[PDB]
Parts: structure tokens; sequence; C-alpha cells
RNA sequence: GGGAAGUCGGCAUCCGUAACUUCGGGAAAAGGGCUCUAAGGGUUGGGCACGUUGGGCUUUGGGCGGACGC
């Protein structure tokens, strides 16, 4: 997976975890996005760093869900590296246009049976590693709204976590 | 009964009632579950057609044997 990543010439976009965050110079790269904010505080930058390497334009970005976890970009600025809004692209989302195409999902879903068993194991998974963030002042569990990250998910039903609804 | 009135000098404590506790196993949700880091039992298993090569289904011929028996 990974000599066919570094060789490939067609645009290419890894999914992994924090192996490729620290230390990997890959060439040729230009974009990041952070699907979810750093369980530890320390990864950030040098995931930043994985988009940089010298003059080339590093298209760092990281999501952050609405609530007290916007907090998230002034826990940074008192990290003496600041971070701005987004400017660049400023193409925000289409709404429910976003959630029937994340809908698009769901029905594949429902045709294949392996990636069924794949969804919950991906939620609990998040469902832990939420869990155990380390600032436990920006990121709570209690807050945290389900149905729509199983929409978000494109979650087919929501498993027997402790928390019931 | 009196009270020095004689003489110098008399003296695992036990039962009932109300809360509380031992042994073993065990970090990292609860009773489908985080990153990285090393081992995570072995053995065997890559499709479909064509003209193509080989022996593999009829046909043709040959050779060695030409035999056995009379
Ligand atoms: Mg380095």
């Amino acid at each position: 997976n990974y000599e066919r990543f570094v060789t490939a010439t067609s645009p290419t976009v890894l999914l992994t975890t924090d192996i490729a965050a620290r230390g990997l110079d890959i060439p040729q790269v230009d974009l990041v996005i952070q699907h979810d904010p750093p369980t530890d505080t320390k990864v950030f930058i040098h995931r930043c760093g994985r988009a940089g390497r010298a003059g080339r334009r590093g298209l760092s970005v990281v999501m952050l869900q609405p609530g007290r976890e916007e907090g998230y970009v002034q826990l940074l600025e008192v990290r003496q590296t600041p971070i701005t809004p987004l400017e660049h692209p400023q193409i925000s989302v289409t709404d429910t246009q976003a959630d029937d195409v994340a809908n698009k999902i769901r029905e594949q879903a429902k045709k294949d049976r392996e990636v069924f068993q794949l969804a919950q194991r991906a939620f609990v998974s998040w469902a832990r590693s939420y869990m155990e963030h380390q600032a436990t002042s920006i990121f709570r569990v209690a807050d945290l709204d389900w149905f729509d990250l199983a929409k978000g998910y494109g979650l087919l039903e929501l498993p027997k976590m402790p928390e019931t609804r």
C-alpha cells in the first residue's frame, strides 16, 4: 500500500491513522484534511508538516463539530500555533444535498453484507477514541448528539452502546 | 432493737438492637470497542476463449512381429 502510493502518477489519496503523521516526507504531497481532531495535542503540528516541506502550498484543514469543541481554535492559539478560518475554498456545504450523497453510502451498506459489520466496529472504535481525549474541557462525551454521526457515518442502525436512544 | 451508747484508744464481662467486613482473578467503555511498538500455529489453494505444442475421439497407411493353428 505504501509502495503503490509513492509510485503512483494519477491523483491519489491515502486513508491513514497516525502512522503517516510524523516524519514521512512523501513527495508531491499537497492536501491534508483532519476528519477527527487529534486525541493528543502534539501531533497536529506534525500532521500539518506532512502537507508542507518547502514552498509548496500546504493545504492543511481540520474539521470541528459545532459546540464547545469550537474552542480548538483558541486551544491552538495558546499553543502559539495560531489557526485561521478557511478562506481559500470557501465552498462550504450543500446541506440536504450533502445528506443524500451520504445516503448514497447507506444503500451501498444495504447492498454489501460485509460492509455492515465493518460500520459499527468503525463506530465503536471512534467512540473509544473520543472517550480518551486528553483535554477534558473542550471534548466531552455528554454533549454528543449521536443520531447525526450515524447519519454522518451512514450507519444503518446504532448499536447497543451504553447510551440508549 | 440500738449502733462505740464498753475501753485511755472500734473500722476476650454476657444478651438484644443498628450500620461495617473475607479468598481468588484482574489496568486502560460497559457488562460490536483507541494510536504506535514484537511474537500473534502450520499446510494447501488465482478465471474466462482463440489459433498454437503434446499425448488424448474417428479415419488412413506403415513397420516390427508376421504369429497361432492346420
Ligand atoms: Mg523528521
